[PDB]
C-alpha cells in the first residue's frame, strides 16, 4: 500500500488497521470501493404486485415524468433516473403502490424465493420492507413469522403492511433468536443483517466480531428450525470477510448444508487475507459501490441437506 492510497483513506476516516485490510483484499481497487461508498445512492422501488402489476405502474409513473432503470436481479424493483418531484408524494406511494427501498435489499426476498402457501420467516432485527416482499412474491398465501424486539416499530410496520394489503405476516415482539420456541418447521428462511455494516460507511475490529458471533448464532437457530430440503438466504452489508465468508465456510463445516448458484454480482471471496475457503463458497455473491451502485453487500443461498 503506497503512502499516496493509505493517506487517502487515512483521511476517509480508516484507521491503518482497515485500510491494510482492504488493500490486501482488493489491492488498488480498494480505493476505488471506499471512495464510491461515500457517494449518496439513488432512490429506488419495489411495485407492490398484491396491488398492481409492474407494466401497469410503470406506464402510470412514466406518464407523470419519472424515469428509471431495472434492479438487474428484481423484476419489480427499479432506480430513479429522473424524479420530477419527490416520488413519494405521488398516489402511487401513497396508496402502497410501491414500497421505497435499497437495490441491494431487493436481492435477498427474490433469492429466497419463497412460494404461495409456504411457512417462512424473516429473521430480521427490524423486519419490514423485505418482509412485504416476501409477503407479495408469496402473493398473500402461505404465512410469515417475523419478530421485533421495539414495540413501536413492529406498530409501524403493522401500518405500512396494511397500507401495502399484505395479510400473511405474523408479527411477534420478540428476537428472532426465540424462533426455535415456536415449535414450527420452516420451508423459508431470510436471515437479513441491517444495512449498517462496513458496506453502509456513513468500525472497530471489536464490533466486527460482535456481528460476527451475533451472525453465527442468528444461522445456527435459523438452520435449526429449517425442514430438511429447506432454503435460507443469508445476507450481510459488510465487506468484511469475517461476517461473511467466515460464516458461511463455518456453516458448510458445522452443518449438514450446501450453497446453490446465485446470479448477480461478483463471486465471494474464496482466498481472503491468504485463507483458503472452500471452491463451494463461490456460490455466494458481492455486490460493491464501485461497480453495483449499492453499499457493500454479500449474499448466499444455503440448502439444509
Amino acid at each position: 500500500l503506497s503512502p499516496s492510497m493509505l493517506d487517502k483513506l487515512l483521511r476517509l476516516g480508516y484507521s491503518k488497521l482497515f485500510a491494510d485490510r482492504y488493500f490486501q483484499l482488493w489491492g488498488e481497487r480498494a480505493i476505488r470501493i471506499a471512495e464510491a461508498m461515500e457517494k449518496p445512492l439513488p432512490r429506488c422501488f419495489r411495485v407492490n404486485t398484491l396491488k398492481i402489476s409492474v407494466q401497469d405502474l410503470v406506464k402510470r409513473l412514466n406518464k407523470k415524468g419519472f424515469q428509471f432503470k431495472r434492479v438487474p436481479w428484481a423484476k419489480e424493483g427499479f432506480c430513479l433516473t429522473r424524479e420530477p418531484f419527490s416520488i413519494t408524494s405521488t398516489p402511487e406511494f401513497l396508496t402502497g403502490l410501491i414500497y421505497i427501498q435499497e437495490a441491494s435489499s431487493m436481492y435477498p426476498p427474490v433469492a429466497l424465493d419463497p412460494k404461495p402457501g409456504e411457512i417462512v420467516a424473516d429473521m430480521a432485527a427490524a423486519p419490514g420492507g423485505k418482509t412485504s416482499y416476501l409477503a407479495q412474491l408469496m402473493r398473500n398465501d402461505g404465512v410469515i413469522y417475523a419478530f421485533d424486539v421495539d414495540e413501536n416499530r413492529l406498530r409501524e410496520t403493522r401500518l405500512n403492511l396494511s397500507r401495502l394489503g399484505v395479510l400473511n405476516v405474523i408479527l411477534f415482539h420478540s428476537s428472532s433468536l426465540h424462533i426455535g420456541e415456536l415449535n414450527v418447521e420452516f420451508d423459508k428462511i431470510l436471515l437479513d443483517a441491517p444495512c449498517t455494516g462496513s458496506g453502509t460507511i456513513h468500525r472497530t475490529m471489536d464490533d466486527i466480531k460482535f456481528c460476527q458471533g451475533l451472525q453465527m448464532r442468528l444461522l445456527e437457530k435459523g438452520l435449526e428450525v429449517l425442514k430438511p430440503g429447506g432454503i435460507l438466504v443469508y445476507s450481510t452489508c459488510s465487506l468484511e470477510p469475517e461476517e461473511n465468508e467466515f460464516v458461511i465456510q463455518w456453516a458448510l463445516d458445522n452443518f449438514d448444508v450446501e450453497l446453490l448458484p446465485l446470479k448477480y454480482g461478483e463471486p465471494a471471496l474464496t482466498n481472503p487475507f491468504g485463507i483458503e475457503l472452500s471452491e463451494e463458497i463461490k456460490n455466494a455473491r458481492r455486490l460493491y459501490p464501485d461497480v453495483h451502485e449499492t453499499s457493500g453487500f454479500f449474499i448466499a443461498k444455503i440448502r439444509k441437506l
